């Protein structure tokens, strides 16, 4: 056996520059029973290829987050379609083959979209906890043989039944989320093998980081040590892409405060910025057709995010924009100057 156990902090330190393969295996809404490719391409992304993962590794990235949405691939008894599990496995292998770290999660099974069923709510938790544990048991077993470069992330963006994006409206919501987190760690660990010591990722409420969300977050208990990572997301300052001209002191101060708050909260365990980007109101975001000034804005955000995370022994994963759509097939960067700013900041 070639597995080599690695601490959570070591993993996060080795992630380097990360990228989210977004709107891909997380895409959903076309209905059940469709060909696997129908899902993968439903939101405008090409079918993933080995070349894409190789391209990431060979151009200064060492980690990829692979969001997966599962509900359209589960039958009435919660069993995952074999064709779907094999495709998730195949894309994981692309990443493993390229020498990348990879994260597999449970994505639009949470939050505000139709089909979401995992929610920070007492009644929802009660009704879904068995399905959630069975889902993760299947994922853990399916991906059991991959080594320490593969991490599991329990859930993406858990909200209450009100879809409240800052905090649950009722405190009991936190207890539901914390229970899901524990069940996730428990189900994964119970499958044994590499999963006994695999590094696992748990997300805050809404992947947010306001003072109450951080205070009410509690890390699941884990029998092995230093194998848990906490994740938040950061599209900060909120809506800056539509309101700011330049990445100025206000922007920089916003990020530096965020990392200070995160490092103060999480002292013995590493945390990551699992998603970041320009995405703001109405999910408006940068593209190669954006004005040069707006592209520079994106570059400056990314450079700061990357540097600050390095300073704070964290790590970051870009949400989509830098490597998107038809550019994935070439393969080439969508936003070469943004990537260049990230590379310079990290190195
Ligand atoms: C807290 C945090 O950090 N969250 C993270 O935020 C990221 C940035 O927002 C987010 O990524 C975005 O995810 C959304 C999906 O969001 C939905 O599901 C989760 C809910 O909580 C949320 O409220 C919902 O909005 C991505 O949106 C999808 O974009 C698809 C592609 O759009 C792109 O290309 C087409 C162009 O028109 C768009 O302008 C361009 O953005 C789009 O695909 C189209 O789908 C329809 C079918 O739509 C039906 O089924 C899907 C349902 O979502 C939809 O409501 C329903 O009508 C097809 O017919 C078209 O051919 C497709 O093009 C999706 O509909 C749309 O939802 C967004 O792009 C992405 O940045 C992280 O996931 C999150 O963790
Ligand atoms: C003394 C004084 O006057 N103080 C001022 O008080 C103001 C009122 O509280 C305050 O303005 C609020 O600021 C907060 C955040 O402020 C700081 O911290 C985060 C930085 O990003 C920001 O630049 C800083 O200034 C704002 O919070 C944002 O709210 C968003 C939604 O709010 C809007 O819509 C709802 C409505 O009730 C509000 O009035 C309206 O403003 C929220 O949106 C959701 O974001 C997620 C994605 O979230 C990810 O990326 C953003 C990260 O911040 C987050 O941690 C991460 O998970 C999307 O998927 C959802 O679709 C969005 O709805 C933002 O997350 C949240 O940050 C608040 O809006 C604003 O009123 C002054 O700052 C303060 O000086
Ligand atoms: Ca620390």
């Amino acid at each position: 056996a070639t597995y080599m156990e690695e601490s959570a902090q070591s993993a996060v330190d080795n992630f380097g520059l990360g990228f989210n393969l977004g709107n891909t295996l997380d895409a959903n809404g076309c209905g059940t029973g469709k060909p696997v490719a129908t899902y993968e391409t439903f939101w405008g992304q090409p079918e993933t290829t080995q070349d894409m993962m190789t391209f990431l590794m060979q151009n200064g990235f060492n980690a990829v987050r692979i969001p997966v949405t599962w509900y359209e691939h589960m039958d009435a008894e919660g069993n995952v379609d074999e064709a779907w599990m094999m495709r998730v496995k195949a894309i994981v292998e692309y990443a493993m083959n390229a020498g990348l770290y990879a994260i597999v999660n449970v994505h639009h099974d949470t939050a505000a979209g139709s089909g979401a069923w995992i929610k920070a709510d007492t009644d929802v938790y009660a009704a879904t906890k068995e399905k959630f544990k069975k889902l993760w048991t299947q994922i853990a077993n399916a991906l059991a043989d991959y080594d320490q470069h593969l991490l599991f992330e329990g859930y993406n963006e858990m909200l209450d039944g009100n879809n409240s994006w800052d905090e649950p409206q009722k405190a009991s919501g936190y207890e539901a989320l914390n229970n899901y987190a524990q069940d996730f760690v428990d189900a994964v660990r119970a499958t044994g093998g590499n999963n006994a010591t695999r590094n696992l990722i748990v997300n805050t409420y809404a992947a947010a980081k306001g003072e109450n969300v951080l205070n009410n977050f509690m890390l699941p208990t884990d029998a092995v040590n230093n194998h848990l990572i906490v994740q938040v997301h950061s599209y900060d300052p909120w809506n800056f892409f539509n309101t700011k001209t330049t990445w100025d002191s206000e922007c920089h101060n916003t990020l530096t405060e965020i990392f200070s708050a995160l490092s103060k909260k999480f002292t013995t365990i590493p945390y990551i910025i699992g998603e970041y980007g320009t995405h703001g109101e109405s999910d408006i975001s940068v593209s190669k057709s954006s004005p040069a000034e707006k592209i520079k804005l994106a570059a400056d955000q990314a450079a700061d995010m990357v540097k600050l995370a390095k300073d704070h022994h964290s790590a970051t994963f870009y949400w989509m924009s830098i490597f998107d759509g038809s550019d994935r097939i070439q393969p080439q960067w969508s936003l070469p100057t943004v990537v260049e700013a990230m590379q310079e900041a990290y190195n």
